[PDB]
């Protein structure tokens, strides 16, 4: 293609620099990219969303973005609390009748929240399959910690928290994200379920042996990691989380979610995003994205002091896909990766790390 034109815009250079040979290297089908710098959102796309249309990636492509799923989660909770139908210290089984008399009467809708119960697995035992099931399975969980003393990095956990602070609203999880919350975000093309109408932008997954695939339906995966959503409008949500938005009650909840509650060594755990003093090391960025963070219990420790310039980051994955979001309000920038491949998460990091410092300035 030499002899054309080539992309106008200035950050195009920083951006492929970092993206092109990540694609590259892990064979990654298609990636949207997304940044935030000066007020202005810039889109960056590779690659294809489907292989069987041949199909470019855009800015409206679907992909489903797993565990960044959480970060909506987390704000739908902290709705429920600024509107007044539950609060972060609530016990659990105030919220839910069939959980009283559980363990589930002394740990906190926060505990939930910030996978601090007490030793909640990362997934449900693969048995546990329908409601039923979910529901005797909490019941006879037998707490491994203290409430509060460990992070245990768990989709049982804040899926509970999602389920039960939609229940305290008085409407089914999917239909209040879908209906309440994201259009209040300005996330016109962001869903739970993917209507008819968006079906064709939604990309398809590609598994390490190249197959086509798409997320399987698991028990509160609507709650744990069930979004599908656009680079423009995830990048929207990050916009959210930093100038705000014209619901009252909206505004309020996206601050809640930036409060620390505790960290893990240069990580602290807020309500679906965790964040980190910026600038922010590479190496404590890698930390605090690890193995040993994401499989492990760590004790939790004082939360970061509130203030100063501050990067908000969350990573998810499925099968076919891996996505990132990272974001420095002070600094008014910001990155959305979203891809049809579930490559390593360390690999996310230092693209994105390294794109920041040069958005930063
Ligand atoms: P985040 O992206 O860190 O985690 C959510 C993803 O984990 C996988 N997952 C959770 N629970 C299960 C079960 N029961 N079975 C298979 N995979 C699971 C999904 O890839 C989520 O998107």
């Amino acid at each position: 293609h030499h002899g054309e034109a080539s992309p106008v815009d200035p950050l195009r250079p920083v951006v492929d620099a970092s993206i092109q040979p990540l694609l590259k290297e892990h064979r990654i089908p298609g990636m949207a990219v997304a940044v935030l710098k000066d007020g202005k959102a810039h889109y960056f796309n590779y690659g294809v969303a489907n292989r069987e249309s041949g199909a470019g990636v855009s800015e409206q492509t679907l992909f489903e973005i797993g565990s960044v799923s959480k970060t909506l989660t987390a704000t739908l909770g902290a709705y429920a609390v600024v509107k007044g139908a539950m609060q972060l210290d609530d016990k659990a089984s105030r919220h839910a009748p069939w959980l009283k008399g559980s363990a589930f009467d002394s740990i906190t809708m926060g505990e939930l929240a910030t996978y601090s119960a007490g030793g909640l697995p990362l997934q449900f035992p693969e048995e546990v399959d329908s409601s039923e099931k979910m529901r005797a399975y909490y019941r006879q969980w037998a707490p491994v910690y203290s409430p509060g003393s460990h992070r245990q990095y768990s989709n049982p956990s804040i899926g509970l928290f999602g389920h039960l602070a939609a229940s305290s609203l008085k409407q089914p999880f999917a239909p209040l994200m879908e209906q309440t919350l994201l259009p209040g975000l300005g996330m016109h093309h962001t869903y739970v379920n993917v209507p008819k109408q968006a079906m064709a932008s939604y990309a398809y997954g590609y598994s390490k042996e190249d197959k086509p695939i798409r997320v399987n339906p698991g028990m509160l995966a609507d709650e744990a990691y069930g979004i599908k959503t656009s680079s423009a409008d995830l990048l929207r949500f990050v916009k959210a989380n930093i100038g705000g938005v014209d619901d009252k009650a909206l505004q309020q909840a996206i601050s809640l979610t930036h409060q620390g509650h505790y960290s893990v060594g240069g990580m602290t755990q807020g309500l679906g995003w965790e964040s980190y003093a910026y600038p922010v090391t590479e190496q404590t960025l890698l930390a605090g994205n690890s193995a040993k963070v994401i499989l492990e219990a760590n004790p939790t420790a004082a939360p970061r002091e509130s203030g100063s310039q501050v990067l908000f980051n969350k990573t998810g994955s499925t099968n076919g896909f891996g996505a990132y979001v990272a974001f420095v309000p002070a600094r008014g920038i910001g990155i959305v990766m979203l891809a049809n491949r579930n490559y390593p998460i360390e690999a996310r990091i230092k693209a994105a790390h390294a794109i920041l410092a040069q958005l930063a300035g």
